[PDB]
């Protein structure tokens, strides 16, 4: 438990990542944004602004993050 006095690890509390589906992580002592990529297999089919359909909103967000884009929900019509 010996540490340099007047030092602390970095934390994500006061940072936000604007990219849909992303979250802050600490890498090499600095905040960075990374895609979460973890969702429940709980169906809630979601049509999106790209014209495609997602298993739920979490999967929509994960695709948005993977592509570096923004996807919004639209009504499915049939």
């Amino acid at each position: 438990g010996l540490v340099p006095r007047g030092s602390h690890m970095a934390t994500c509390d006061h940072f936000m990542c604007l990219q849909q589906g992303s979250e802050c992580d600490i890498w090499d002592g600095q905040p960075v944004c990374k895609c979460k990529d973890r969702c429940e297999k709980e169906p809630s089919f979601t049509c999106a602004s790209d014209g495609l359909t997602y298993y739920n909103r979490c999967f929509m967000d994960a695709e948005a993050c993977s592509k570096g884009i923004t996807l919004s929900v639209v009504t499915c019509r049939y």
